[PDB]
């Protein structure tokens, strides 16, 4: 008489994922605003536990390609759902930036994103090192906002549910409102999801809130949402049918739909549900020029290598004629990860392991490393999830004269928002505000361009209906 | 303490539809043969419980847009994949072609076919009377081959846990080698999904084989599988990654890689597995002019009605400037269907039901039936699941003054063989073969044509690599 334990009948909740993560996972976050507004009422009336709309690489993209500006982005969406709790992904102490910041930078970010709407911050450092985590947590917390601490997942020989449980803990220590799950490689499997979920559930609560973020890159990971949900998982992420699957997310309706009869559900309005989806059935096609070509892919758990690693990697040796050693760096890229104490493959750390490993393949074993993995290696990036190849920090120190540090890497910062502010101010375009400082301080590169153009108002680098049409 | 009964840990059977059902799905069985073959030796040393690869759509197919002989490539992939269990799909009494044909037809074409290395026989009728696959069943074991009864799923008031294990029963009293639960439309969802299977072991045994062939049309079937598999399903069909997904079905790599650490197990060489994937993914690009355009869609578990069919009923009013009231199709089909006693949505039924909608929203309830449309209502298609509305039915009987019937449509039907074999002869061509006479009695109109430029060789109607980049 074989059996599972399944969590008691209840409600499920729905992060939709369709205004940020599932476009920057399909059509490299190039989603305009003017194709998203139209679909805002019935997204804040479709039922939702949270609507994630803002962070991740999209403050970059608003700048960098569609010449519009997050905070007004941010303050639109506000406004075009009162009713929502709007969520966000934030990089810790990187915040939505390349490198770590002094702390004041932060509560000044937080403090902005909380007081232009933002409710619910889902915080992670990609090493999944809680300290880089602790000081943007503190800060939402003291706006009073959703602190949610986020545990990167990945598959290695260090990571276990116990780790996972150890660093859930951690997480709940410094303030965290919930936990937040997130299999960006769609790497959870089944049971791992079921296990992980239950573990932390019977260790600290049932009280203690989840929320699961798996990508469908891998083709597994509905699966894992159901078992996620039996093991009772409080609110999984989807992104909406006509935006999903691929490197993207799974399908909202279908969550929903396949709950029928289980006991569990989850309360969303069917028919809002439809349009959002047409709405974006419709748009969709535009951005035809920067979708990716593959909807399926198990490699990884073959590989432990995700495939917008590979395909970068793949452009190095390509671009070096070094193309067909392809193989070489394959078998490279594990080692030089264990050195680095098994990072989750997420980025930064992906690129800089990658980088890294094809140098080892051509220029020899670290006869070379880049500035970036030097830096992990010595520790400026953080904690590692294991130690590092002692022998292989010490090379690191002795090709860059850097000293190695175990302390969180913010702790050396100096306070930099009165340097930063009136650098900002020289910039022709610059509005005096603090959003523009920050923009700035982000994106030293890119803020002087979008300052010059930004009244220029928000562009779209989609094709249009005209280009669609003299197409087909 | 909540809990679900799970079978014991073992191995489950795994069936690949990349050589049949999934181009079928995909790129309106346009696949070429050549195209194909150069997968077989891997195919054939991944694993798979069985191989489907022949029947369904691929016999029209070959004969109409491809100049390819099936008899031809159903003795090449025996050749090519001389360790697996080949597996086909046939519709009844209508083998497949166009109409129920005379029973020493269905023992000619099931003779021919075990005899040119056909191993499996899926057996099915579009409307679940078993009479009309009791023949086909038993010309199977006559040959002493696999006869696998089929059941199609769909929902409908007169669908339930009971009908299934009934019919379940029926087809194992006619000697069902094992039973195939066919959801062509993906309305399977996980509940009962474990329902059903575990109703049918629970009553018959486990020895009772159950192989589940489920589309991931509506997104919701990957989990289904799972439930399916922990209700102790037998076998499962999915189609290799590069081929998989949309109005197609599960990822084989997927459904084997979410089965790690559950207790159960698939036995499939992943490497090989990723030879067939990268085959498959260096092909297909050439097939675009025949892709879907939709990935996941869930709306029929609202309208009940599939996009296949949608699209088509579409094309009726636009090509009829009533593009309008599309939306009193969408409300008539229901009351159709009911009026036709609930049939399962799939070919021919959901063509004959469609058309039929169409014209009682035009020139009005019922006014005019179609010849097919009359013939279901009469009973020349055979039992429905549930009882035809009488009015309707003798409506029927005074547009066509056909008389109604209730007994298996085939005990009308009159010896042919003779007749078809004299005919057959006549044609440019013609070789000789009975296997010659069957494709002329399946397709009187296409086997003229084929027949005289079959010696042309088999063609491909895809893109060549040429074409491909002359776009790109
Ligand atoms: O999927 C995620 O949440 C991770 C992400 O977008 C990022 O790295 O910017
Ligand atoms: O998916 C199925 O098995 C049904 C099918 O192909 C057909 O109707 O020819
Ligand atoms: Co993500
Ligand atoms: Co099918």
């Amino acid at each position: 008489p074989r059996e599972i334990e399944v969590s008691e009948p209840r409600e499920v909740g729905i992060t939709e994922l369709v205004l940020r993560d599932a476009h920057q996972s399909l059509m490299a976050t190039r989603m305009a605003m003017e194709d998203m507004v139209g679909a805002c009422a019935d997204i804040d009336a479709a039922g939702y536990w949270s609507v994630e709309c803002w962070g991740g690489a999209t403050y970059d993209s608003c700048i960098r390609f569609l010449n519009e500006d997050p905070w007004e982005r941010l303050r639109t969406f506000r406004k075009l759902m009162p009713n929502s709790r709007l969520q966000m992904l934030l990089r810790g102490q990187n915040l939505l930036g390349y490198r770590h910041y002094n702390d004041e930078v932060v509560d000044r970010f937080v403090d902005k994103s909380a007081e232009n709407g933002m409710d619910v911050f889902r915080v992670f450092d990609a090493m999944n090192d809680p300290r880089n985590m602790a000081h943007a947590m503190a800060a939402v917390k003291k706006a009073g906002k959703h602190a949610q601490g986020t545990i990167c997942y990945t598959i290695s020989p260090v990571h276990t549910v116990e780790g996972y449980v150890k660093l859930a803990g951690q997480l709940l220590d410094m303030g965290a409102d919930s936990i937040a799950l997130k299999d960006m490689a769609a790497l959870l499997k089944p049971q791992p999801a079921y296990d992980i979920i239950k573990a932390i559930k019977d260790t600290y609560g049932q009280k203690t809130q989840i929320n699961l973020h798996c990508h469908s890159t891998t083709g597994v990971t509905e699966v894992s949402l159901m078992k996620a949900i039996e093991a009772g998982v409080d609110v999984v992420d989807t992104a909406i049918s006509s935006m999903s699957l691929g490197p993207g997310h799974n399908p909202t309706e279908s969550v929903a739909e396949m709950l029928e009869g289980t006991g569990y559900t989850t309360n969303l309005d069917y028919d809002r549900l439809h349009k959002i989806r047409d709405h974006f059935k419709a748009i969709r096609p535009k951005y035809k020029k920067f979708e990716s070509k593959t909807l399926v892919d198990t490699s990884i758990f073959k590989s432990q290598i995700p495939g917008g690693m590979l395909s970068n990697m793949e452009s190095q040796l390509r671009a070096q004629g070094a193309e067909d050693k392809m193989d070489e760096v394959m078998a490279e890229v594990p080692r030089v990860r264990k050195a680095a104490g098994f990072p989750p493959l997420v980025t930064p750390s992906s690129q800089i392991v990658g980088t890294q490993a094809v140098f080892n393949v051509m220029m020899g074993e670290y006869k070379r490393m880049t500035g970036e993995f030097a830096d992990i290696m010595l520790g400026y990036y953080g904690a590692s999830p294991a130690d590092r190849d002692p022998k292989v920090v010490k090379l690191a120190e002795e090709q860059s004269g850097k000293k190695p540090i175990t302390q969180r890497p913010a702790d050396l910062l100096p306070p930099e928002w009165e340097k930063q502010s009136k650098e900002a101010a020289t910039l022709k375009g610059f509005n005096g505000t603090d959003e523009d400082v920050l923009t700035y301080a982000l994106f030293p590169q890119v803020a002087p361009v979008f300052f010059e153009h930004r009244a220029e108002g928000p562009h779209s680098v989609a094709l249009t209906d005209a280009q669609l049409k003299a197409e087909a």
